[PDB]
């Protein structure tokens, strides 16, 4: 009754989520795979920079290295459609190198003698169903070969944004999110290979502008606010945790306090509340998707019509691989 | 007629305008005022970590240093009703320490051996002019006895709101200001001298949320949008260099190409135009107090309606003293 | 037999003191004295930027705040003569503010109404007793009214340099510590209260030289090495952490690995012994006062004679912190 | 009478030398070859995160791009024997990829219609001649094909240990490098492609320990040195500029005056000397190869015998670009 699953990139989410599934019962990973040796990947995984040490025993051994003495093989194919999960009983892939999210590019792993399943740790197309856990989980059936779990920043917007929606009625938004630099952006100024004239620049240095497509596609996870938000990011430096502001006009006139016991009424495991003044490094490590901030709602009121600021918390790390990890427990229990 | 000027508080505006009054022949610093010894004083001047080495010579003496060779005074008294000015002929104060921030408190130069003028750099209370030099400074008619310079982010926000205004027509709107962190947080978490439980904590390690009262009081010097905007601030790991966002409804649609031209239209030596994608320490040092970038302009249009947002870059540093300075310069040739 | 005691200056070690005597049977922490108002305290206690969050409850009530249900007394007296320690039965205050770290200082909370003994959390003198616990706390009979816990470098210092010198016998010797920047330096350049021209220099923006009495006051610890050592600082931009590499000569001449045996042979829970290559993050919250790290070990050999390097790393917040509260314990427990 | 160059790698140390280049007379650069588009490379030209804006105009043009109106032709060859330097009629490359730096694959630049010598901007291996300039630019005669700048760290150390080893003699030394984070760092925790552990970790986060060559090669720079010293990294968060000390035993004993005034006594355009107590921020862009701190020299005597600690600061980037620059120009000079 455990799903065995492999991780593709044993990267930040990937190794998160590791950690995450060491907790869990339904599934458990028999297999890594990567681009280097596994001296390197057990280090990362036994030694983290702002998530903390490793909850466990790491040893590296031949081909692999075992957790609380469970040995996990290691392989490092660049092409997944060389990689022979089956060997090693894989049915679902965690797809977490940032570089095969799209369907086509995902369907690599599913080869004779390969997995069953991909989920993408990224949006991935729009022919690829999109899930933020308990928003729109319910799209699943199971007989899907590959989905995605969104974005960090889908899964921090989406439960606030169909709670005000549902309350309210969303007519339509903007969207900034202040956001922890990531490993797409150089560590010094130098060419950057998506050709990001901005991720070029040295990501602990800098205010750094740039595009994300989570506003504007957020009707793949909540279909009526289809055509009606937009947004962008502006990455800065800490070396993880985020925060999400969106802007309405709403169908209904409302006040601060209307608002926030709309978020709090909405709240579960997966969108938390908060009334206390935090900051970015208070969020670290947090199992919410995303954790609204009662301290920064505003509404601005002028000739009787509103504009309307709702702000949420997420660790784009520990945050977004949470909700993946649910995503993936869920799915594994349908998988057919 | 070259008017002397004292400084009150050798800080980072105080002595970055200090820098810039170097290069200003109407007026001339002969008097500092702070609450260390002139070696402290001189040694901050010749090295600076965001803005770069003095342009100059910079020498201690005996109660004072010298610049360039010519003797600057300096003096430690804390409380402004016991500094002397008119011993070395100051007419105008820059009061910049931030503790004297009101018209009462900063009349506290204004006396028998004291100076004649005061311009605070900071708000100063609704019943103070309040200038943003080239959007409102024709206010002023030199028999002024205390003057704002406003703050960093209002210099910012206003000759865009202005220009937006004026074109199109605001009805109401939001701002947020991603700012470098400055001088008012705690280095690492501690208790905050003013209450403050977010500048409590370690301001180069964090996102921070805090308040800002740029938009709100922006009526100060745009009267027709007085009871039009609110905004807040998120301080973020740079040591200087900031952004401010602005997000509104319109009396007329638009489109992001008809907003842009309508910003470049406005531009001058205080309000700059940009279409490169820059990063915040391309703008440490600049001269402009607010530098437009078309690159970040939206438009969010549904059912006929749009929300419109305008974003600018400024040196919360160099942008305001910039500003400052030509606010000084001005106010001392017609001063009376 | 449980034994009251007070903290004054609830700052980064009062605050960790408080944390780590949580889970100490034998002291129980009954009033904080401090600055500010309990909201902030106890808002600084629940959130930790750098410790993460508080294990357990934390509520403001009227004049304190409960921890895990338990009433703690907070005041707000800036002179340690008016704190009436006696009436919250407190025996034992630890001195943590910085501003009475000398003996005289310290004896200000000892008066009719106030406590018993002071252990002052940092350097005190050369006429306190100074322990760093598992190296010289057998130096305390119980009668003392004022010790010292050292500092954080000292904690660091002192296993390594007496495993070296009673293994090999240290001649003369360098220390130069990589430490994270303290609440002692300025967050943005500017004038610096205690006349350190480089202290005042942007903290977590810069590599700033400092100095450190650890080396040359060692003598207080190992008498034996008193006048043989010297030191400096590199305070770097981490908010916490820590690094001692410590450069001798010795009475034999030895090899790299006979260094490192000879540290592991004196492991012990102040002293921990690594070969893991870790980094500064990896060390943040460890409970060892000294962590030696046998892969950055040195033996420069020319002519028959050598010089040797050996490192240690440091938690300058939890390794410190964990030292002090062994040595509070037991001080406490011998307390007459 | 001007010599033209090509850059390979248009990085850091490549855009800074172009930079530099840009006022002297002798040298030109008319070929640039990187992995990437001419827009990307203009706009890094342009915008520098620590260096500051381009002093002069940048346009994008077809298959290159204008530099105040002159043409740069700009290539994308990941292979040197694929690159036709003679046809822009280069003849010496600055070869500032990183990958090439050896005898062998430097050499890839000189096949037929390619270019006549390389000056590979890092250590070289011992079969290249490895120049500091005005320490042993003596060495060169011009014949040869392939040469080498040195490192950073090299170029600091070199003209300290020069002048401490004529006046006193060196018998031998430890060295401690605390430098700033570079691009071989990862942003944040993920796998090294060159296996190193530690700079695996994210380098803007952590205090990380790492190997240097440069003073166990500096017998390649000074061959009486040869044998004597050893050293490391203490790679810090500063995303450029760096210090280098140096701790020794000495045929002579010394007094921490007698070494300042020998270091101050062979100061030159490369090596300066300084007694103000500045920090890293204040030594970014300078054009000093190594700067000589008198405010950081120790002398630890016992017994009649001492530890002497000299200290010098360095730009990694723009010292080492300025000597780079320097020994290209000479050798341009004298080669045949
Ligand atoms: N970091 C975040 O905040 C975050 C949040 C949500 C989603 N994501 C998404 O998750 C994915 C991974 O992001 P990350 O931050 O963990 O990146 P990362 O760079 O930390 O990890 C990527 C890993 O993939 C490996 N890799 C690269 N190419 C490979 C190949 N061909 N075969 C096997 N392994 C390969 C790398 O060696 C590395 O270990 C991306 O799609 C990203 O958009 C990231
Ligand atoms: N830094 C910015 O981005 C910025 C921008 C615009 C406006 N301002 C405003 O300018 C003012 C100064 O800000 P800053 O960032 O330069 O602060 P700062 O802390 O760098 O400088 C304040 C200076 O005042 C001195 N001082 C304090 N109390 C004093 C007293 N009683 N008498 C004499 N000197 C005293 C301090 O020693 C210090 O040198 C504030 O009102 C601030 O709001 C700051
Ligand atoms: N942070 C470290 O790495 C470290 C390590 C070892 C020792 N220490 C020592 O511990 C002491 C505290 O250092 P810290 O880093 O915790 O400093 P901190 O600034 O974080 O804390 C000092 C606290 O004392 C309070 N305070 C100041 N003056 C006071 C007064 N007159 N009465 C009551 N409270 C007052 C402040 O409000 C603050 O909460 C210092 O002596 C320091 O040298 C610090
Ligand atoms: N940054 C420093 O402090 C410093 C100091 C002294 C020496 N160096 C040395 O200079 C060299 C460059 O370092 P950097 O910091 O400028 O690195 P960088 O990563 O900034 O620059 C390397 C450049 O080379 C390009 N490149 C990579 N492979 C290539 C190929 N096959 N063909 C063409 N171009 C290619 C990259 O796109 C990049 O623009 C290294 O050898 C380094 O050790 C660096």
């Amino acid at each position: 009754m455990v799903v065995k699953v492999g991780i593709n990139g044993f990267g930040r989410i990937g190794r998160l989520a590791f950690r995450r599934i060491q907790n869990i019962e339904g599934v458990e990973v028999t297999r890594i795979n990567d681009l280097t040796d596994p001296n390197m990947l057990a280090h990362l995984l036994k030694y983290d920079t702002t998530q903390g040490r490793f909850d466990g025993t790491v040893e590296v051994k031949e081909g692999g290295f075992e957790v609380n003495g469970n040995f996990i093989k290691v392989s490092a194919e660049r092409d997944p459609e060389n990689i022979d999960w089956a060997t090693d009983g894989v049915e679902i892939v965690l797809e977490a190198t940032g570089f095969f999210a799209k369907k086509e590019a995902a369907e690599k792993h599913l080869h004779a003698n390969g997995a069953k399943k991909v989920v993408i740790t990224a949006p991935g197309g729009n022919d690829v169903k999109t899930v933020v856990f308990n928003t729109n989980h319910d799209i699943l059936d199971g007989t899907e070969t590959v989905i995605s779990g969104a974005s960090c920043t889908t899964n921090c917007l989406a439960p606030m944004a169909k709670a005000l929606h549902d309350a309210f009625g969303i007519q339509k938004g903007l969207m900034t999110t202040i956001h922890a630099y990531t490993g797409d952006q150089m560590i010094l100024d130098g060419p950057h290979r998506g050709g990001d004239l901005r991720r070029a620049r040295a990501g602990a240095a800098n205010i750094v502008p740039n595009s994300t497509g989570a506003a504007k596609a957020i009707g793949l996870v909540i279909p009526e606010l289809n055509g009606k938000l937009d947004g962008a990011a502006q990455r800065v430096p800490v070396p993880t945790g985020s925060v999400t502001e969106l802007v309405v006009t709403l169908d209904k006139n409302v006040s601060v306090d209307e608002i926030n016991a709309a978020m709090k009424a909405a709240s579960n495991d997966s969108f938390g509340y908060t009334e206390d003044p935090i900051v970015s490094s208070d969020i670290v490590g947090v199992s919410y998707g995303s954790l609204f901030d009662a301290t920064q709602t505003k509404v601005m009121e002028v000739d009787g019509s509103q504009l309307v600021k709702v702000v949420s918390w997420y660790d784009n790390e520990m945050s977004y691989t949470a909700q993946l990890v649910r995503t993936l427990e869920y799915f594994a229990k349908i998988a057919k």
